[PDB]
RNA sequence: ACGAGAACAUGCGCGACAUUCCGAAGAACGCUGAAGCG
């Protein structure tokens, strides 16, 4: 369904290592919502931060 | 007062008969109405 979460719709996550895969998730979270994770200064302990 | 004088290169006749512009051919291949959450 819709509303998953950026986990599902999305294979890359999975492969990348836990680590690699939150910075990369961070960097394009940052790149497109300027206005929440934009403002964040550090990757959190879990990207995306809220479970949907 | 000419190898000359008359004297239609003419008459009847259909460019016509038989013919399929057809034969073969997927508008389809991939594509989450979804991501963030203020």
């Amino acid at each position: 369904g819709g509303g998953t979460g950026f986990p599902s719709k999305t294979t890359h996550y999975l492969q990348k290592p836990k680590e690699q895969a939150q910075k990369d998730i961070f960097a394009i979270l940052q790149r497109r919502f300027r206005n929440v994770y934009g403002k964040m200064a550090t990757v959190p302990k879990n990207v995306p931060m809220v479970l949907k």
